[PDB]
């Protein structure tokens, strides 16, 4: 497969992008609340995207019928917005991709709807930090399994189980390009990573059993088979000479 190697023009397209996905998922905070649909959560984003002169990926891509994802509980990715309300207890992923002057900012983050329990809040944390141990472990010269590596060791040594089906990926001028980022693996082993790369690290993480079922109903919603809760978090990245820089901060 074909690695594209970006110049600094295109480093800057890209954090004006991830700064844009950043700023979204920081204003949408504090409408998520009890008894806020998901429908209601998409249109303030739609209208926060479309307003600052961008467009919203999701929408239409494959036929996906939104503008963002939001994933609540048991769902591990690509929930579609809906009509139901949320719940005193839920936690849900909101996962927002912008194109802003041709170059997309993928990004997502966990939140608390209303008062969360202990065990939905360490599914939470571990998550984060099994994220930002494979984002660390990013510099020229080291290997594409050594992400899935340090996430995957993060991740099962403290409990939890990690999905395997659904990747990060390549980005930049296309919202899915290569390479796959797998957020398990074999340390040392795959391509090696190279200054000017654009990818995403977007680990999901299960409390209960790694397997994941995809509904044949809708096509998009992902589940844990056995109903335990799962998370996720996500960045937009380039590689530098000195190591990593995060676009969606
Ligand atoms: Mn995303
Ligand atoms: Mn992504
Ligand atoms: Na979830």
């Amino acid at each position: 497969s074909m690695i594209k190697i970006h110049t600094e023009k295109d480093f800057i397209k890209m954090r004006a992008a991830g700064k844009l996905a950043a700023e979204t998922l920081d204003f949408i905070t504090d409408h998520v609340k009890p008894n806020v649909t998901t429908n209601s959560l998409n249109d303030l984003c739609h209208n926060f995207i479309t307003s600052h002169n961008a467009i919203p990926a999701p929408l239409n891509y494959k036929g996906f019928p939104k503008s963002i994802c939001t994933s609540i509980n048991h769902v591990v990715c690509h929930g579609i917005p809906n009509d139901k309300p949320l719940k005193n207890g839920d936690i849900v992923n909101i996962d927002v991709t912008v194109i802003l002057d041709g170059w997309y900012g993928d990004t997502s983050r966990m939140y608390y709807v209303g008062d969360v329990a202990i065990k939905p809040k360490r599914l939470i944390q571990v998550t984060y930090d099994a994220m930002m141990k494979g984002i660390e472990v990013v510099r020229p010269g080291a290997k594409l399994g050594d992400i899935g590596y340090a996430i995957q060791s993060y991740a099962e040594k403290h409990n939890y189980s990690v999905v395997r089906d659904y990747t990060g990926h390549g980005i930049g001028r296309v919202f899915h390009d290569k390479p796959s980022i797998l957020n398990y693996g074999r340390n040392g082993t795959g391509l090696t990573l190279k200054e000017g790369m654009f990818f995403t690290v977007e680990p999901m993480i299960n409390a209960g059993n790694y397997d994941t079922i995809l509904s044949k109903l809708d096509g998009w919603t992902v589940t844990t088979r056995d109903k335990s809760l799962s998370a996720q978090f996500e960045h937009t990245i380039g590689v530098t000479k000195d190591g990593f820089e995060i676009f969606t901060l």
